[PDB]
């Protein structure tokens, strides 16, 4: 029921190179509707999702001066930054940004975030009061003096409350057949024997959207908790997800363990078997 719409940027520095290289991607959950990269050939603005290229050339227009003047933006900022921290101007340095908005299933706001990072580390985060910063490190409170004096936390406000949403309800709504549609896991369960007196069972779950999932293992309905090896979740390469789930059993009481997936597309979770 609930959504949310998200932008990642960053912004890498190569001193007598060239100009910081700025890249940024948005999602809508967990699909990618947009990259914009300061080195990429022709165009630099791409659609990543079929529901966006829907829209029409100033909305497009928009958003690519949108991004020009933020790699404009985050090329002061790395220049700051390296004096923030008595760095030399001769090493690489990343910034990174990350904002946007959830909403509930009526698309109301939940709440807004917008968070900083230097060098991978937190620097500045826009408190869920979408009014006032906190500062990671002694540095950060530089930036915090700056944007407390230029208002900066209103004009966020201002967008999270307002035009994120309603920009992420519209996405919703024209890309509804995707988005707002839980595709759910094809699974099965496969058995490797590591000695002729204990053997592992893996329990699968392939080409499910979203990512979000749990795969359980329970012994006469004990859940296995410590004892179950799950693999990260990743990506298949065309939206869905992939992730495992093992238990490393004795021979011959196989018949005892049970594999439970939940997942957003199954009305009731699966109980699976070797
Ligand atoms: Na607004
Ligand atoms: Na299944």
């Amino acid at each position: 029921g609930s959504h949310s719409m998200r932008y990642f940027y960053t912004a890498m520095s190569r001193p007598g190179r060239g100009e910081p290289r700025f890249i940024a991607v948005g999602y809508v959950d967990d699909t990618q509707f947009v990259r914009f990269d300061s080195d990429a050939a022709s165009p630099r603005m791409a659609p990543r999702a079929p529901w966006i290229e829907q829209e029409g050339p100033e909305y497009w227009d928009r958003e690519t001066q949108k991004y020009k003047r933020q790699a404009q933006t985050d090329r002061v900022s790395l220049r700051n930054l390296r004096g923030y921290y008595n760095q030399s101007e001769a090493g690489s340095h990343t910034l990174q940004r990350m904002y946007g908005c959830d909403v509930g299933p009526d698309g109301r706001l939940l709440r807004g975030h917008d968070q900083s990072a230097y060098d991978g580390k937190d620097y500045i985060a826009l408190n869920e009061d979408l009014s006032s910063w906190t500062a990671a490190d002694t540095a950060a409170q530089i930036t915090q003096r700056k944007w407390e004096a230029a208002r900066e936390a209103e004009q966020w406000r201002a967008y999270l409350e307002g035009l994120c949403v309603e920009w992420l309800r519209r996405y919703l709504e024209n890309g509804k057949e995707t988005l707002q549609r839980a595709d759910p896991p094809k699974t099965h369960v496969t058995h490797h024997p590591i000695s002729d007196h204990e053997a592992t069972l893996r329990c699968w779950a392939l080409g499910f959207y979203p990512a979000e999932i749990t795969l359980t293992w329970q012994r006469d309905g004990e859940d296995q908790t410590q004892d179950t090896e799950l693999v990260e979740t990743r990506p298949a390469g065309d939206r869905t997800f992939q992730k495992w789930a093992a238990v490393v059993v004795p021979s011959g009481e196989e018949q005892r363990y049970t594999c439970h997936v939940q997942h957003e597309g199954l009305p009731k979770p699966l109980t699976l078997r070797w």
